[PDB]
């Protein structure tokens, strides 16, 4: 908001396979693979068995070219900057005969002075992308060992020598697409005097009465002279000025450091999702020179405190978030890249994912270390939606090199992204890596390497994750928590360690343990736990042709990357469900299974507060069509788990838990106010509609702010008989003083396969309009875990994957911009004879 001018270099690009001298139009920002796809030069990489078919690309080099005009007047601007916000990865940048840059890090933006190099008339930019494979083959050959990066799907684990998105080389839920290109925007900036290279709003203190801030600016002045300037900072809320400060300086050639304090009396605090409004102030800094604003930069700032509490206690070592003075039980998921080709992920896709988190009652996301440091948009959406961000550094599942050159590179990405992200209200903590110390301690490396090589790995770990990264963070983000690794001490098969910090509880899934083990195997903080499902059929039909709808078709197997996966789903299914004979019925019960099992854990974690202080499931989302632990498939479709997670994350929850032939009922509130004079009411109901015995009433119940408390216990013996337990359900409701409902739950006393479910018909009525579909569903008898299925990709539902209770009408709204609709209603009893 200044005298500067910006030219976007996002049109007129062309690409070539090096050596062919053949050029075709390209899209920038973009990827080599998409450019081919666009010209039919590659098949849909996500279809069938096409993974093998597209690998040849990572063995070639790729060249990109563009031209632009510069007028004489633009050339007389004091400064002209070319900015690359992302180059993937080994890129020689040439402009008008000049090598501007040899890029070598995907996660770094490059700002380049180019005015002395530009010409009036046309100017030619040319970028040579060395293959990341062929670039690192010599590095590999000199190493004398293979890094154990199992998720890198190649004989040679070259991923670890490159500062490039780990997941691009393969992963246990991902396709290998080792891509290249200009992956974030190219901008050209014509300005006078100076640019602001950094604007940091440092919060010094915050009380109800006053926020004290330090506006810290790095101004890069590009002219030979000493230029007097007034630096101004304006603070506004909804377009109205709250406070304003200025300062006189004389700017010197080169870098200038400027600090202005500003205070906000009676600050309006940023609150996390569920606790209030995620209020964002506007901070705007300007360099004024005479009458003209030569440089301006702004941030949206949330005024809040975040403290990670990680302290010894009677139970081991705590691990929790206190927000604005209040311990906050974390509710969320682990986030992976939204696509195999990152520039394909649109503004709308970003927005919809944040809607999906907000709607599932989440207050936190982990940006896990095998993906990317996400774009600015991702964090702006987290700020405005009240989602705390746990940021891994981009290291996962393997030890990494630690030589001086490697570390210099990593240091630049650390400094680059820390300054990129440190102004975000949503940013809560840094974490050095995913699972590397657990890897080094427990994954059997000491039998795979010489003792000398093992030790170099262990020394190299400390160099990067206990020295370099914690010290960069101390320097640039000094009031933000850092931890060297998730999980930092706790291991899933070592019970003695579960009271020490955070857990990845992979006993469920990998360890084959029943979902009921989440009730007894409790963490101080769950940072990962998970279970897999096939996506629904419209997503299968996106990759598989009708003749491939078998669990082990070649095409199905190309889309399962846990080699353990498919048979394990069957094993868990069998414990709890009758395994359907049709593949479509298996997919439907698989969704129900994943959702029911996982919510039982989410529930155990909240129920066990304050011992347990958070739960993030593995994983929120998918990068392509695949069988995975996700709760939302690649096309935006909520699996059962997403609806179940929403239910289990509700601010107030009635949690009935039945162990040892006995029912407990807990009231769990993440509310900031205490609820008083509450009534729990329950009744047993058979599958035809009919109350068994009488309503149970528990009056005078209090539900304190931020607690989980037991308010009801009853033995099952003498209340219900084994045949009642298989032919009925508990309905639970919570009402305030005046009989107003604040919560409800349904409880089944037996495993679904043990239920005597009646053959029933779910009937519906449709009232279809533009983009909307109102369904009213009725069934005389209980219909178990119903799935309302439509062929419309990305259709949203007010509800789904729920029990349709006996003779109780149920309204569901389906929306999609593409509604001018086939409905298929599945339920458990239909799946078997
Ligand atoms: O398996 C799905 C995910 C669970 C976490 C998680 O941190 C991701 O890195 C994984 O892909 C891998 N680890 C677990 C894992 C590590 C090593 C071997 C198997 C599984
Ligand atoms: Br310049
Ligand atoms: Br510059
Ligand atoms: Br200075
Ligand atoms: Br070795
Ligand atoms: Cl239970
Ligand atoms: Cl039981």
């Amino acid at each position: 908001n200044d005298t500067s001018e910006v030219m976007l270099l996002d049109t007129g690009w062309e690409f070539s396979q090096s050596g062919t001298e053949k050029w075709m139009p390209a899209t920038v920002p973009g990827t080599v693979h998409q450019d081919l796809i666009s010209h039919e030069l590659l098949p849909n990489p996500f279809y069938g068995m096409n993974e093998k078919k597209i690998q040849w690309v990572e063995n070639e080099d790729w060249e990109y070219r563009t031209s632009f005009i510069v007028s004489e007047e633009q050339l007389n601007r004091d400064g002209i900057q070319l900015i690359f916000e992302g180059l993937d990865t080994y890129a020689d940048v040439y402009l008008n005969g000049s090598l501007l840059l040899k890029a070598d890090n995907m996660f770094v933006g490059y700002t380049l002075p180019v005015k002395s190099v530009l010409r009036k008339g046309e100017n030619h930019l040319y970028i040579y992308f060395h293959s990341p494979i062929r670039q690192t083959l010599p590095q590999y050959a000199s190493n004398g060992f293979n890094y154990p990066a199992d998720n890198d799907h190649h004989e040679k684990h070259l991923s670890v020598f490159s500062r490039k998105a780990p997941y691009s080389y393969g992963w246990d839920w991902g396709i290998r697409m080792v891509t290249s290109g200009v992956w974030r925007p190219v901008t050209l900036r014509f300005y006078d005097i100076a640019t602001i290279s950094d604007y940091y709003v440092r919060q010094l203190s915050l009380t109800d009465e006053n926020a004290r801030l330090s506006n810290e600016l790095i101004v890069n002045q590009i002219v030979p002279q000493k230029i007097p300037a007034e630096v101004r900072v304006n603070v506004s809320l909804n377009g109205t000025t709250v406070t304003e400060v200025k300062q006189q300086v004389t700017l010197q050639p080169g870098i200038n450091h400027i600090t202005l304090p500003a205070e906000v009396t009676n600050p309006v605090r940023w609150m996390p999702n569920g606790w209030g409004t995620p209020t964002l102030y506007d901070f705007s800094a300007q360099i004024a020179c005479g009458d003209r604003i030569v440089a301006e930069q702004s941030h949206r700032i949330g005024l809040r405190t975040i403290r990670v509490v990680n302290e010894k206690d009677k139970d081991g070592e705590s691990f929790y978030f206190e927000v604005n003075g209040i311990p906050m039980f974390a509710k969320g998921a682990n986030y992976i890249p939204q696509d195999a080709l990152l520039p394909n992920v649109t503004t709308e896709r970003y927005q919809t994912l944040f809607r999906d988190m907000k709607e599932a009652n989440m207050n936190m996301v982990r940006i896990w270390g095998g993906g990317t440091y996400e774009n600015n948009l991702f964090y702006d959406l987290a700020d405005e939606n009240g989602i705390l961000v746990w940021q891994d550094f981009m290291f996962a599942c393997t030890p990494y090199p630690s030589d001086p050159t490697f570390l210099k590179r990593v240091e630049a990405e650390a400094v680059y992204n820390i300054r990129r992200l440190r102004n975000h209200a949503s940013l809560a903590m840094w974490c050095g890596n995913n699972e590397i110390l657990e890897a080094l301690k427990y994954w059997g490396f000491e039998k795979k390497f010489t003792p000398e090589v093992y030790q170099g790995l262990m020394h190299g770990y400390d160099k990067l994750f206990r020295e370099l990264l914690p010290s960069t963070v101390k320097e640039f983000d000094s009031d933000r928590f850092y931890v060297h690794s998730s999980p930092y001490l706790a291991n899933w098969g070592r019970p003695e360690s579960w009271g020490t910090g955070d857990s990845h509880n992979w006993g469920v899934w990998y360890g084959k343990k029943p979902f009921e083990s989440l009730d007894t195997d409790l963490p101080r903080f769950m940072s990962e736990f998970g279970f897999q499902s096939f996506p629904e059929m419209k997503t299968i039909a996106a990759f598989a042709a009708p003749e491939d709808y078998q669990i082990e078709s070649e095409v199905m197997n190309a889309h399962q990357k846990s080699s353990i996966g498919n048979s394990l789903i069957r094993t868990y299914m069998e414990r709890d469900y009758i395994i359907p004979e049709s593949f479509e019925d298996f997919v439907y019960v698989g969704l129900v299974l994943q959702g029911q099992g996982m919510r039982h854990g989410l529930e155990a974690h909240r129920r066990n507060r304050p011992y347990c202080m958070g739960t993030l499931y593995w994983q929120l989302n998918d990068s392509w069509p695949v069988v995975s632990w996700s709760s939302i498939d690649y096309y935006g479709n909520w699996k059962a788990l997403h609806y179940q997670a929403k239910r289990a994350f509700a601010p107030v929850l009635i949690n009935p838990i039945q162990q040892n032939d006995s029912l407990s009922v807990y009231l769990i509130s993440d509310r900031l106010d205490t609820m008083e004079q509450m009534t729990l009411e329950m009744k047993v109901v058979d599958f035809d509609g009919k109350t068994l015995g009488k309503k149970i009433q528990v009056h005078s119940l209090e539900v304190p702010a931020n607690t989980s408390k037991c308010v009801y216990r009853a033995k099952l013996d003498g209340w219900l008989t084994p045949e009642d337990c298989r032919r009925s359900f508990l309905k639970l409701i919570l009402k305030d003083k005046s009989g107003h409902q604040v919560a409800e739950s349904v409880h089944f006393f037996r495993k679904t396969k043990d239920l005597q479910l009646p053959p029933t018909s779910v009937s519906y009525q449709m009232k279809q309009t533009d983009g909307k579909c109102e369904l009213t569903l009725f069934s005389s008898m209980l219909a178990k875990d119903i799935f309302i299925e439509t062929p419309l990709q990305g259709a949203r539902y007010s509800d789904n994957f729920f029990d349709l209770l006996p003779g109780e009408r149920k309204k569901v709204i389906i929306t999609s911009p593409r509604i001018k609709l086939p409905v298929n209603i599945k339920h458990i009893r239909e799946t078997y004879k």
